[PDB]
């Protein structure tokens, strides 16, 4: 059925981190925490569960590249609603700092998603095959083993407004056909799409069950227990 689903913090925090080593987790999940580098090293060293990998924010070069992979984070996020509003990262900038990263043998997370504007214009489709083509177009079909599709609508990134899930599951469809079409059945089969967007410890049961579905990508609820029961609803 699915592949191996994964559920991402997107950075007390110390109480957090007790907390979540505490847990135990049963199924097959991936846990991550992304952080910024001022806290990356406490996280690297007070983060201990089997679970849990932690992921870096962003990467200004290969100097930065090196020396994140010196330190063990093996993980990074890439193209986060932010950074394509207010740091000049198009969609071609994004692609390329996909490729750089996959090139030096990171596993990536690659953010995509519409804006209210772009939604309520009728042009999501668009939007999303847009930005995802970029992406696609320095990839070859090896590397897509290196790929994590996170589909963020950015009206719904700490808004407090979540994707119905007939929304969320319509997104990740398109997606993933177009994968399949485009790069191979393989492939799509294999690719974890991730939902972020608002996703809480009530919402989150119901989007995972979504056919398409693999897992979320968590702000606000991941600076809370109910983190953990976000990585629950992936069971």
């Amino acid at each position: 059925s699915k592949p191996q689903p994964i559920a991402a913090a997107n950075w007390s925090l110390s109480e957090l981190i007790d907390l979540f080593n505490s847990t135990s987790i049963n199924h097959d999940v991936q846990c991550v925490v992304a952080s910024t580098s001022s806290h990356l090293a406490m996280t690297k060293e007070r983060l201990s569960h089997p679970k849990f990998v932690i992921a870096a924010q962003n990467a200004g070069n290969a100097d930065a590249l090196a020396s994140l992979k010196d330190f063990g984070v093996n993980w990074i996020v890439l193209g986060h609603s932010e950074r394509r509003a207010y740091y000049g990262e198009t969609n071609e900038i994004v692609a390329d700092k996909v490729a750089a990263a996959v090139a030096s043998g990171f596993m990536v997370i690659a953010c995509i998603g519409e804006t209210l504007q772009e939604r309520e214009s009728g042009r999501t489709a668009v939007v999303v095959l847009t930005q995802i083509a970029a992406i696609a177009k320095k990839l070859k079909k090896a590397d897509w083993a290196k790929v994590v599709i996170a589909y963020e609508p950015v009206w719904a990134i700490g808004t407090g407004k979540v994707a119905t899930p007939q929304q969320a599951q319509e997104a990740h469809a398109l997606i993933r056909s177009w994968v399949s079409s485009k790069i191979g059945a393989d492939v799509a089969g294999e690719l974890r799409i991730l939902y972020g967007g608002s996703v809480n410890g009530k919402n989150a049961r119901t989007l995972y069950q979504q056919r398409d579905v693999n897992g979320f990508l968590v702000g606000g609820a991941s600076l809370k227990p109910e983190f953990v029961d976000i990585i629950k609803a992936t069971q």
